């Protein structure tokens, strides 16, 4: 009874196994639903005041129903910001639109010792 | 990046490690290729459904930084919700601690909600 990739995407509230999104800062991401409640994809940060912008970083997570969680480690071939971010949240469908309401935490190296910064991102489905 | 090197860099001298948080919740972390962590989590925290049964976890690390997610769905119990943790490991002698913050996305009183909390994990072996 493992949910198919397509069943998982439908439960989240999107038509296809892959979906494109944009947040309030114009950061973009693509989500790919797989077997085992799996979430894969990539993230492109556009948020002012952050490093590691404008290039894709892998994301991995899990999902159940309209709930999701996923992590991005800020290392790729182009740059490194020695940090990790996770998002957790819920999808809301309305008409032909979907939004994901998330909260995030970011683990990074403070000027002294490890620190965890927090925020919220709202993502809308790009059709 | 190889598993053991990732695990090392996190502060554990082994690809497989077991942890327990302040409330008695347990998890096993396996460092895989690249930046991957995979394992299982047993929630023994007061007041949550889905106690005492193992759920898959997945995440990524970089250095002593980690993020991982658990969907509260398995064959025993479904709590229609997901939790992610994000934090950092600190090593003292052969002790290793993970300080994390977590978010739980769930179906609240009248709509989706996100509850926040903090877990500290210690390395057991």
């Amino acid at each position: 009874q493992d949910m198919s990739p397509r069943q998982s995407a439908e439960a989240f509230g999107v038509p296809a196994v892959s979906s494109s999104w944009v947040n309030q800062d114009g950061s973009t991401m693509t989500l790919v639903f797989g077997a085992g409640n799996s979430v894969s994809g990539f993230y492109v940060n556009n948020a002012p005041g952050f490093g590691c912008q404008g290039t894709p970083y892998p994301l991995v997570g899990l999902t159940w129903g309209n709930f999701i969680g996923f992590t991005v480690a800020w290392d790729n071939a182009t740059a490194n910001c020695n940090s990790v971010t996770s998002w957790t949240g819920f999808a809301e469908a309305a008409g032909s639109d979907v939004t994901i309401v998330t909260d995030w935490n970011l683990a990074y190296q403070g000027s002294s010792s490890g620190e965890i910064q927090q925020g919220s991102d709202t993502f809308t489905l790009v059709n």
